[PDB]
């Protein structure tokens, strides 16, 4: 459906790079480059997305995951995005995300980031 | 190394199951159940968790996504946890999540809803 | 002080109208106009930023609250727009915003939407 | 009705402070005093409820805004609260918060922690 849609490199506004497969079983795997934060290098990602979405123009939801430990870094944190696949001409990915840092229970109440990120096929 | 610690069947304030395996090199595989919303039985869940936390006593990051398709029914729709994983006589993982529904452009302003979900290892 | 910066008329991408003035105390007072939702004319709005901002170039903080009750309509429910003011050539309010409905203990769970509006001087 | 039920001094999960009166007209006015975080004393807040709630038994929308400057600090930021009031024996404020920061333009991506508080009427 989606599959060959989804699957590919993606940038966000951010500079960051985003290189998955989209399996069709609904699987997402590939990984990640954040172009912010103490990160380097490349970090793998898992998640998932409809693979049968609606045919009604609706996008396709999907979301995954990175936790910020490679053989280079870790900031012992992790990112969830969660969003839709848009199909066409501009196919975008729109998101929202939650970055969770590991943290003692008396600094629990700030250990969650939120944000919007925008991937496309191109820069 | 958390490994153990995260690994097993977890069930939220909601009545919710989430049962996980935790992989030496950070992966989580397993499958969740919602008590709530338009969802039957078990759906594919993968995630991220930080395999080296900091030793200060600190949580342990994580991430994971389900996507709302199974055999039984297709919300056309993905959550994302983010949170971190407290060890310790009553081991809880505290979350924030993200749900996202693919909608039309029109309708993408509501595309998201935000919550927090925590989970321990009984009921 | 973006006092004068802030206070004015302002559109966001969905085609909204916030109408604000800011009070030399940190006040925030003025109406808002949906483009989306349930939601027609003007609605009050209420908040607060800080009127004594860094001078290192940072934004300045604020956010604004609006209850989608007025004399036409009752949506039952509540945005707090959270964010930041951005001054120069092209001045920006740069937002992340919750939308909570009243519920049924029940329903709860979903209560909550999420979202990011940008706001501009013009359009 | 909720006028009543809202008027009054609240307390978080954190040992946090809200003290709020509840306009006729929808207005939410008062002091919040944090017990976490880079603040001191009493900050001043400003909101919104829904005056004309739904009798179905669903909570009651609202939220407000707090800017993290008095005469004792500023710490350049601004949370809102987004939530609803749920009446009865064991009343509650159950809400979502987002706490923006003034940043540069480079650091905005990391402006905005989001959480949760639960308010009650005793401690």
């Amino acid at each position: 459906r989606d599959q060959a849609g989804i699957t590919g490199t993606w940038y966000n506004q951010l500079g960051s790079t985003f290189i998955v497969t989209a399996g069709a079983d609904g699987a997402l795997t590939g990984t990640y480059e954040s172009a912010v934060g103490n990160a380097e290098s490349r970090y793998v990602l898992t998640g998932r997305y409809d693979s049968a979405p609606a045919t009604d123009g609706s996008g396709t939801a999907l979301g995954w995951t990175v936790a910020w430990k490679n053989n280079y870094r870790n900031a012992h944190s992790a990112t969830t995005w969660s969003g839709q696949y848009v199909g066409g001409a501009e196919a975008r990915i729109n998101t929202q995300w939650l970055l969770t840092s590991g943290t003692t229970e008396a600094n629990a109440w700030k250990s969650t980031l939120v944000g919007h990120d925008t991937f496309t096929k191109v820069k």
